[PDB]
């Protein structure tokens, strides 16, 4: 009970900590400096972290990384929307 | 066997995704445009997940955080440290 409790406590810590970041991104749709690398590579474990969740029925880790990929797919769009422009 | 080698396959590709950039941060200390208060609730969440990964005995999410803890709080003392240069 409690436990669950300290895993949505630590969600929710995690993942709105720098959603104003994300946020802004998707908005202005400035996307300078932004690795698409990085974020190929942060999404493939978003990813895997999902299926980890599901495997390990574990509610903290699913939605943390569920909000996590609906903040960080937007701004990879975004990035390779941007990058092709040139 | 195979769902804890899925952790530690999302956990490898989070935690290192943006792992260049604490580097560099730390490396340069240069702490422009970091938000305090967002670190804070990073570091937060973070301490939390390791509680929450004690907890739930899961190795994936432990290692993870406490990378990420040896990654952010340096940067949250840089920041702070030229935060009172000022
Ligand atoms: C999130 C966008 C990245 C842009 C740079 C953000 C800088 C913030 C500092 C480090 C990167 C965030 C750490 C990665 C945060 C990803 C959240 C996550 O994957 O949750 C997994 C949990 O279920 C297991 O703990
Ligand atoms: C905006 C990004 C694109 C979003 C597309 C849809 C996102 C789908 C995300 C995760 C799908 C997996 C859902 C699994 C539910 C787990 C519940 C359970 O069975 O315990
Ligand atoms: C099973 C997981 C499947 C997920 C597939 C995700 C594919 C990408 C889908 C939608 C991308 C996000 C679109 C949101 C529009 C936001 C506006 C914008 O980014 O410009
Ligand atoms: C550089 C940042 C400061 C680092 C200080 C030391 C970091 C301590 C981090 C975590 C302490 C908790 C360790 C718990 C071990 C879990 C193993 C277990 O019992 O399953
Ligand atoms: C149980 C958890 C206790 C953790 C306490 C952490 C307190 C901070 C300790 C050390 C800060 C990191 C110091 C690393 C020096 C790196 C060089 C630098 O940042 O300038």
């Amino acid at each position: 009970d409690t436990i669950l409790l300290t895993g949505l406590f630590a969600a929710f810590f995690t993942t709105f900590a720098f959603a104003p970041q994300s946020i802004k991104t998707i908005r202005t749709r400035n996307t300078e400096g932004i690795s698409v690398v990085m974020y190929i590579m942060f999404l493939t474990g978003v990813i895997s972290w999902i299926a980890y969740g599901i495997m390990r029925s574990d509610f903290a880790v699913l939605i943390a990384n569920i909000v996590t990929l609906f903040l960080a797919a937007p701004v990879l769009v975004i990035t390779l929307i941007n990058r092709r422009k040139k």
